[PDB]
């Protein structure tokens, strides 16, 4: 833990067009704490970290510390690409957590989400996504990675989660390829607005853990 870190439930920091949210929303489901800090911002690339220990509520996400892009909500129709690079590593013991993009689609620019679309670069310690059946709905290769695609409900929002077959500490590609996949193969409307582009980690449980994000960038064209 650094004295420069922020550890409050809803604390934020800003770097370029990113907001780094602590978003310790599942705090009450366990015992522990989580502190977060920006390390650098160079060009359009952010580097940051978050350290935590969480125990109890084994199946309950404790937080989603994430870097979120500020952008104008745009219809999938109007997106040419979403180039992104993400380099990270995890330290700690008994880590049950994911490292994932979290994105949302709505019928209007500032509307309620019809879909949540996740891209998991890591599923650590048995962490698993929302799934109606408990099995994949597809196993596509996208952005140089072999994925296991799952779907499941969260009330009025459908959650799609692409989970990498292997932990991917260095990822790069066009994130729009995932939206294009779902438009072509899972009946997602390309008239929907992309409202949210986030990249972070969901911890369940673990001790003396730290996500180091050495490089992250994303933009919409």
């Amino acid at each position: 833990q650094r004295r420069s870190d922020f550890c409050g439930q809803w604390d934020t920091a800003t770097a370029g067009d990113f907001t780094l949210y602590n978003d310790l929303w599942g705090e009450s489901a366990g015992t522990g704490s989580q502190c977060t800090g920006v390390d650098s911002y160079s060009g359009d690339t952010i580097a940051w970290h978050t350290s935590w220990s969480w125990s109890g509520g084994s199946s309950s996400v404790k937080s989603y510390v994430n870097a979120a892009l500020t952008f104008t909500p745009t219809q999938l129709n109007c997106i040419s690409s979403i180039p992104t690079t993400w380099k990270w590593s995890y330290s700690g013991s008994s880590i049950v957590a994911d490292v994932a993009y979290d994105t949302f689609l709505a019928e209007t620019a500032s509307g309620s989400s019809k879909y949540e679309i996740m891209v998991w670069l890591a599923a650590l310690g048995g962490a698993g996504p929302i799934s109606s059946t408990g099995s994949t709905i597809a196993t596509p290769t996208i952005a140089g990675v072999n994925w296991k695609l799952y779907s499941g409900p969260n009330g009025d929002t459908t959650v799609y989660s692409f989970v990498a077959d292997s932990t991917t500490e260095s990822f790069s590609g066009d994130l729009n390829d995932f939206f294009t996949y779902l438009v072509d193969n899972e009946g997602v409307s390309d008239e929907l607005y992309l409202t949210t582009l986030e990249a972070g980690t969901e911890p369940f449980t673990g001790s003396n853990a730290k996500l180091t994000v050495s490089e992250y960038s994303i933009s919409i064209e």
